[PDB]
């Protein structure tokens, strides 16, 4: 009866974590490690380092107030070995323990390493039931399905969770109210001001430490406004539910120059480390519709992102890894252009996305998908280099969610497991969906020449390069038909242009 050592990782900062259930406060110890292995696995955005480390330090103080004995190993500790496994060994030598208890993490490499660790005591690994769909439940649903479509999974999750269900029927008589013909913001509509969280004393200390010790990481730390504890995260969620949720379904795909937040919730960095709960978030949104404070299409569109896409991408990650991390369906071998890190590009849309990534460690979905993600696909950047960028620059970036959205939906490197079809688009899409192109130095109505918008020739070269494969796909009928009606001289023209753009941008 010596007690159990309970490991808590940087994205596991929840009281209801399975590793903390049924703890014996008089015998057990909680281990939390500020790990430089994890801090340099990718060179995370400086704001992500501030977010995680400030939140772990406050989460540890919260556990101590509840009677937990917490062994907190800071990054200034001269005896910190730097790794989770090394610090688990050091904690087991410090005193007697009967076993180690932990919760399955969200990175396959770390999870595989921990499962293979040879410790002096047994190590029990519990499932992370903070998610709404267990790993086993997704595998059971995916069994026998020749393709995994989010819509059928989303319907199952609506029945399991009972969210937006009247009896056995979905609210409103249909599952999905996704209204097509989405458009850019009207010229007079100014996006509202958003709530930011001024750093608390703990966050200020971590901020100064990150400014001084990790200066060679991407991004600015100044202006850090992310929530770092449940109260600050609830304040962000309260602000979204009351002030932005009613407009969620209107501008979900719009882009406005230097308005990086629009009406999005901005909860992913706090949700992904456990500061908010997925079921509680969705129930609050449903209650807004049930009590007449938000329309159904807005609330359903919001809940679909969380119980649908978020659970879907996690399901595919753990279902297909580790082979998923190595898939390269389009044989993309190019380098990532330097303006992804510096933002020094004449493409206004790309420059604004990198600017938001640098200044706020955030960019909303359609920019990650249709701007920087689409461009990396069209350019043929190696999927390893695209994964590294999305892991580094966004404060919500963890491999279980970053990779299926990046290697899958954004760049089709998984052959269509996640997205079922590549989301390629020319500058015409960005033009219809944003206010970028009129202020851009390029001309979105041109495909050849120095003034031509690079997305235009790169898009048609992409469809031309993968024409035979995309014909078997099926969902690319209209672009292939237009390409087939194009004379040979026009085909060779945008080909030459696309090769030149790949050289100009340092890709290949
Ligand atoms: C290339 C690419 C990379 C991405 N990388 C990440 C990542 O590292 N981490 C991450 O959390 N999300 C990632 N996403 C999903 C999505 O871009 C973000 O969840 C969202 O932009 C975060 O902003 P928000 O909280 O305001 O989202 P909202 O627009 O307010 O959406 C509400 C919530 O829905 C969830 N959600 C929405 N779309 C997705 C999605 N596609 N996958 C999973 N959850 C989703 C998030 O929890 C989000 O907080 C990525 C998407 C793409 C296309
Ligand atoms: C920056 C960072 N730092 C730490 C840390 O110091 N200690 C820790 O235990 N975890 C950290 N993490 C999170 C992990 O690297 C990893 O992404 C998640 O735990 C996956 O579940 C991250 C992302
Ligand atoms: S013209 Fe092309 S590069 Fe410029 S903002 Fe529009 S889509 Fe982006």
């Amino acid at each position: 009866m010596a007690g159990a050592l309970r490991l808590v990782l940087g994205d596991q900062l929840s009281d209801n974590l399975s590793a903390l259930v049924d703890a014996d406060l008089s015998r057990d110890q909680v281990l939390m490690v500020e790990s430089r292995v994890e801090a340099t696995a990718w060179k995370h955005h400086k704001q992500k380092l501030v977010l995680v480390w400030s939140a772990m330090r406050q989460f540890a103080e919260r556990l101590r107030a509840r009677g937990f004995n917490v062994r907190y190993v800071t990054l200034e500790d001269p005896d910190n070995t730097g790794s989770i496994g090394g610090e688990l060994r050091r904690a087991l030598e410090a005193r007697a323990f009967d076993r180690v208890i932990r919760t399955a993490c969200g990175k396959w490499g770390l999870e595989s390493h921990l499962l293979s660790l040879d410790l002096p005591v047994p190590m029990e690994t519990r499932e992370d039931d903070r998610f709404l769909c267990s790993r086993a439940q997704f595998a059971a649903w995916a069994e026998g399905r020749r393709e995994l479509r989010m819509e059928f999974f989303y319907r199952e999750m609506r029945r399991k969770t009972g969210l937006l269900m009247d009896g056995d029927q979905p609210a409103g008589g249909r599952w999905n109210f996704d209204a097509e013909n989405r458009r850019k913001l009207p010229p007079g509509l100014r996006p509202p001001e958003r709530l930011r969280i001024p750093p608390n004393p703990t966050t200020q200390t971590v901020l100064e430490q990150v400014s001084r010790g990790f200066d060679d990481h991407f991004g600015e730390v100044e202006g850090f406004g992310w929530p770092t504890n449940p109260d600050e995260a609830t304040a962000i969620l309260d602000h979204f539910i009351a002030d932005m949720l009613p407009s969620f379904g209107d501008w979900q795909d719009a882009m406005s120059w230097r308005r990086p937040f629009l009406w999005h919730s901005l909860i992913s960095p706090a949700l992904n480390i456990g500061l908010l709960d997925p079921l509680d978030i969705c129930r609050r949104a449903e209650a807004a519709w049930r009590e007449g404070r938000a329309p159904l299409n807005a609330v359903e569109g919001f809940i679909r992102q969380i119980i649908g896409w978020r659970e879907f991408v996690r399901g595919i990650y753990w279902l297909k890894m580790p082979e998923y991390a190595q898939r390269n369906a389009l044989d993309a071998q190019g380098k990532l252009p330097g303006f992804y890190w510096t933002g020094q590009t004449d493409m206004a849309c790309v420059a604004d996305t990198v600017r938001a990534a640098h200044d706020h460690a955030y960019a909303h979905h359609i920019q990650r998908l249709m701007v920087t993600g689409n461009l990396a696909m069209l350019l043929g950047v190696h999927p390893d280099a695209v994964d590294d960028w999305y892991m580094v620059v966004f404060a919500d970036a963890y491999e279980w969610v970053e990779m299926p959205n990046t290697r899958g939906m954004a760049t089709f490197a998984d052959g269509g497991i996640v997205g079922s079809k590549p989301y390629a688009a020319s500058g015409a899409y960005i033009d219809r969906m944003s206010d970028y192109c009129k202020g851009c130095r390029y001309d979105v109505k041109k495909r050849l020449g120095d003034d031509a918008c690079p997305f235009n020739a790169l898009y048609w070269d992409f469809i031309d390069r993968h024409a035979q494969r995309l014909a078997g796909n099926g969902r690319m009928m209209m672009p292939l038909r237009t390409l087939e009606k194009m004379p040979d001289a026009e085909r060779e023209a945008f080909r030459k242009q696309a090769r030149a753009l790949r050289v100009k941008m340092g890709v290949s």
